[PDB]
């Protein structure tokens, strides 16, 4: 069925592609980025287009509830 095909763009220039089911919760993505060395307390996720600050959303909602598109580019940014 429907998926969130994600391009992750880390700020050192590393890139990673993952796919999550549309019913996966945002937390899954947050935790994945955390395991890659980018803890939520210091980093936040921003989608390119549409532009969304995912840290402004509750992590317990699903990709579909968050309104993500079938394909997204997610920038990992240091919080400000």
């Amino acid at each position: 069925g429907p998926k969130a095909q994600l391009m992750l763009r880390y700020p050192d220039g590393k890139r990673e592609q993952i796919t999550l089911p549309e019913q996966a919760k945002l937390l899954a993505l947050v935790k994945h980025v955390q395991s890659k060395g980018y803890p939520n307390e210091r980093f936040e996720l921003l989608t390119n287009f549409p532009r969304r600050k995912l840290s402004h959303l509750d992590y317990d909602i699903t990709m579909q509830e968050a309104g993500l598109c079938p394909q997204e580019t997610v920038f990992v940014q240091e919080r400000n």
